[PDB]
């Protein structure tokens, strides 16, 4: 009789998405009277990148919240969120997500059996490496780990660097062993996974973002009793507010803990240095302009107002 919802993810528990998954479980327990139960599998403990979606389509899991950079095998529209320097900050991405177009992207993969339920924020991305990254030319010849995204692969190729798509669980070992010597991520991801132990230099570039689309199997979700589906959506909407609030503070704490370690430095780009990094990376947009389309790019650019 109880409907079971298995929510798998790849991040540590002490994170926006980690706390969000646990909060969803808690609120379902406190409000659904045992009619729904939620199991949460963090840190790739059940499924890591890629495999998670294969499992979602098979029904081995009922809920995921993957980075918006990881949907190119289902749609090419969500690639917009990966374009470097498109969004000035999370407030901008939030505006885009709220737009009619941003809301419609939650159904962009419905024909493949994937239903989006919400956007969760994590934060802006920074750059890391074993050498200082002050000017774009510093990235040349480095090997950067990226999420499984052609946009992100091309971003570093544009900087004359090598890109290596790797699952999130593999980043630490990849950097520790030299398979990669740098990467990009939020302060939360870096500190939660202790990647600062293997990256001496960080650059607060805010050159992109890590945000998530909470997703489910359309067949499973659309097959739930209406009253339960609606209540679960209402809970999810409350959980979204909480995740979005904790994301900001968790990212600030993570930065402080990295700076306090003494084993890693952080360089903050001047507005002009940032413009130069933007100038060097923005050419990549031309490669995806066709996939995303002029309207989405217009809406995203308008979100910076
Ligand atoms: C974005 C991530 C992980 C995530 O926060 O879900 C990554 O870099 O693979």
């Amino acid at each position: 009789q109880p409907i079971v919802i298995k929510f798998s993810h790849v991040v540590a528990e002490n994170t926006p998405k980690g706390q969000g998954a646990l909060l969803f479980k808690k609120l379902v327990e406190q409000r659904l009277g045992g009619r729904v139960e939620v199991d949460v599998y963090p840190n790739s403990s059940l499924f890591g990148d890629g495999k998670e979606m294969e499992a979602l389509l098979l029904g081995d899991v009922q809920m995921l919240a993957p980075s918006l950079a990881k949907f190119e095998q289902y749609t090419r529209k969500v690639q917009i969120f990966d374009l470097p320097f498109l969004f000035d900050d999370i407030q901008a991405v939030d505006r885009f997500q709220r737009s009619p177009q941003g809301r419609a992207l939650l159904t962009s993969m419905q024909g493949k059996g994937i239903l989006g339920l919400a956007y969760w924020h994590n934060g802006m991305k920074q750059l890391s490496a074993n050498r200082p990254l002050l000017e774009p030319e510093d990235a040349r010849g480095l090997k950067f780990r990226v999420q499984a995204s052609d946009v992100l692969n091309e971003q570093f190729r544009q900087l004359r660097a090598i890109s290596r798509k790797m699952s999130f669980a593999e980043v630490y070992q990849g950097l520790q062993t030299g398979v990669v010597n740098g990467t990009e991520n939020t302060w939360s991801n870096y500190e939660s996974q202790k990647v600062n132990e293997v990256q001496k230099y960080f650059t607060e570039s805010n050159h992109g973002l890590v945000d998530y689309m909470v997703i489910t199997n359309a067949k499973f979700w659309n097959g739930l009793p209406a009253d339960i589906r609606e209540e679960l959506q209402r809970i999810m909407d409350e959980v979204t507010v909480q995740v979005n609030l904790e994301a900001e503070r968790l990212n600030r704490d993570a930065r402080q803990r990295i700076l306090a370690s003494g084993a890693s430095e952080i360089h903050t780009l001047s507005p002009q240095q940032r413009a130069d990094w933007r100038q060097a990376m923005q050419p990549v947009w031309q490669k995806f302009r066709g996939n995303v389309g002029a309207d989405l790019l217009q809406a995203a650019e308008a979100s910076n107002r």
